């Protein structure tokens, strides 16, 4: 095995530079995925907290909680005019 | 084919480990990419279930209905005013 | 040439084994990349036609519209009211 | 080392071959990785840009201003009913 192993290393001589270019282009592709990744998720962030601004069930609530006090009060006052004129029609029978 | 053969196994046997390391290397590839596309995935699904909250159709559609109730109530005050001012206005007369 | 040609053979037969091998990990992983991008982008668009659900921009309009048509109507009222008191103050007067 | 050079080129020109094919293929793959983080993330900006129209802090705010102008004016309204029920109160006693 003399002869034998001195082709062994010419041969792996010229094998080991393939292997190192195919090498680097798997990192290539590698440095890609763990950049398109990294990139994505933090714009995809940005979009979660973005739409958390947009709930406005507490807002919305105390517009609709402030439209019934509203109501309520229109009710009060619906009994405070029917009151007034309960007088007036009295005020006319006194004639 | 005797020296033959014995050349063809003493290649392999070197060959093999590089084919082992770009095995490897291939698998973690794979791997970064099922972990990337399962985690982007998960924070999508989040993003959708957040954007949910934001859908106010039927509480501002029930502030709106509330609105044009008020405006009703509105109206029926403002026949009662000009009812007790009517009736205030016959008063004044019979003097 | 004769030999050379043999040993030629003989070796890309045990190497067109690792070849394949090789092609069929390539195209699994390009397989899961176009599975991953067609998974994603299609709960991505199911995120933007959710988002479009919560643009009020017209409904928080007409609540708006509608809330200055009440504060013009009690503004009428108060127009009113301030009437009906200058005619009871006439009344009063006129004893 | 005649015959081994010889040898060591006929060997590379076979692999040479297998070698380009992997480097198109890894290529291909390159390109796919590319163009799906390029598209998502497009695809991602329209996401958040949409969700922005969503954000209504500023218009539920002036409506809630709103109502509370029109609940003064209520307050208004009740003090103005009183004041002009006094004024009854005061011509029925002078009878």
């Amino acid at each position: 095995d003399e002869l034998i192993k001195k082709l062994v290393t010419e041969l792996a001589e010229n094998s080991m530079i393939e292997a190192e270019e195919v090498r680097g282009t798997l990192g290539d592709i590698s440095a890609r995925i763990e950049a398109g990744f990294e990139s994505l998720s933090a714009l995809q962030v940005e979009t979660i907290q973005t739409a958390q601004r947009c709930d406005h069930s507490d807002s919305i609530r105390i517009l609709g909680e402030n439209i019934k006090i509203l109501d309520r009060s229109m009710k009060t006052m619906m009994e405070t005019m029917k009151l007034m004129m309960e007088k007036v029609d009295l005020l006319y029978a006194s004639t």
